[PDB]
């Protein structure tokens, strides 16, 4: 079978660490991402995994049906040749790597307007 | 926090352990990665962790570095794996043999 859906996500290809130039590069992604998650369910917790090889970025939406809606909006892009990927993560393994996000419940909004 | 030691965890569980070589193989697994990019001078699958900590220290930073952003996140027997950096000096106190082991590690 497949991993049922969980509040919590990794996004994989949202970036390459190697290649990106822009300053501030993984706050827009932030802000992209929570801005798509906005014209859904919303996100509670999310983390750009500046350092990982594979482009990491991990997500938690307030609910599982707003982590599908986000996860169903964002797996569709493509960067850099190579497209993105959602891998929903178990809440004990989520909340072991993101202790904070078990009890963060406050929908998420951009920091740009 | 990067070192030349890092700390994987989920990795395995008290159920992985009931195969004989998944240790073996866990710490072969490791190496073969760790051999992409910078290698690797010590290791040690953890039997008695709940977490599934594996434990390894890397030739340098540099080569551990390489390790980590290619293993933390990274999917391992269905589980996703972490890797968290340990300060050598934990490490070398955990594992007194990995400070004067210098010979790159290589699978069985
Ligand atoms: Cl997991």
């Amino acid at each position: 079978v497949q991993p049922l859906a969980t509040q919590c996500f990794q996004l994989s290809n949202m970036f390459n660490p190697q290649t990106e130039e822009e300053v501030g590069w993984d706050t827009e992604i932030k802000d992209d991402v929570i801005e798509e998650c906005n014209k859904h369910g919303g996100v509670i917790h999310i983390y750009v995994d500046k350092n990982s090889a594979q482009g990491n970025v991990y997500v938690k939406c307030p609910s599982i049906a707003a982590a599908i809606a986000a996860v169903n909006a964002l797996h569709g892009r493509w960067f850099a040749g190579k497209m993105i990927t959602a891998a929903y993560v178990p809440l004990p393994t989520y909340h072991n790597l993101f202790p904070d996000s078990m009890t963060a419940t406050q929908l998420l909004v951009p920091s740009r307007r």
